[PDB]
C-alpha cells in the first residue's frame, strides 16, 4: 500500500462529472472542480483543467494525471506550512500517509485547525489523538473513510485498508 492507493480508495474514480459529499462538482480521483453550484462553470474549470473541450468527461489517463498533481501538491503544500511541517517530519511512513489524505479531502487550512490532535501526533501519543480528532465535522460527516484515516494515525499500519 501507498498513498496513490490509500486515496484512489477512499476517492474512487469518475469519468463523468459528479458532486461530491458537500454537493461540489468533482471529476477523477476526488479532483474537486469548484464549489459553485453552477455546472457550467465546472465544465470551464475542467477544460481548463485539462487543455481541451471536455464536454464534462475525461479518460483514465486524465484522470490520473489530476491525481498526480493533486498528491504532488497536497505533499508540497504540508512542507510549506509551519504548522503542519513539524508534525509530517515527526512521523514515520505509514502516518505520514494518513496526513496527507487529510490534506486532500479537506486542505491544509482545514488540517491545520486540527492543533490539538496535531500536538498529540507530534507527541506519538497515539490514542488520545484518535479520540480528539473524532470530535469534528469530518467525523460526524464522513465517518467510514474518517475511521480508516484514524486507525492509521492510530496503529502506523495499514490494517484499515485491507
Ligand atoms: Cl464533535
Ligand atoms: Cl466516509
Amino acid at each position: 500500500m501507498n498513498i496513490f492507493e490509500m486515496l484512489r480508495i477512499d476517492e474512487g474514480l469518475r469519468l463523468k462529472i459528479y458532486k461530491d459529499t458537500e454537493g461540489y462538482y468533482t471529476i477523477g480521483i476526488g479532483h474537486l472542480l469548484t464549489k459553485s453550484p453552477s455546472l457550467n462553470a465546472a465544465k470551464s474549470e475542467l477544460d481548463k483543467a485539462i487543455g481541451r473541450n471536455c464536454n464534462g468527461v475525461i479518460t483514465k489517463d486524465e484522470a490520473e494525471k489530476l491525481f498526480n498533481q493533486d498528491v504532488d501538491a497536497a505533499v508540497r503544500g504540508i512542507l510549506r506550512n509551519a504548522k503542519l511541517k513539524p508534525v509530517y517530519d515527526s512521523l514515520d511512513a505509514v502516518r505520514r500517509c494518513a496526513l496527507i489524505n487529510m490534506v486532500f479531502q479537506m486542505g491544509e487550512t482545514g488540517v491545520a485547525g486540527f492543533t490539538n490532535s496535531l500536538r498529540m501526533l507530534q507527541q506519538k501519543r497515539w490514542d488520545e489523538a484518535a479520540v480528539n480528532a473524532a470530535k469534528s465535522r469530518w467525523y460526524n460527516q464522513t465517518p467510514n473513510r474518517a475511521k480508516r484515516v484514524i486507525t492509521t494515525f492510530r496503529t502506523g499500519t495499514w490494517d484499515a485498508y485491507k
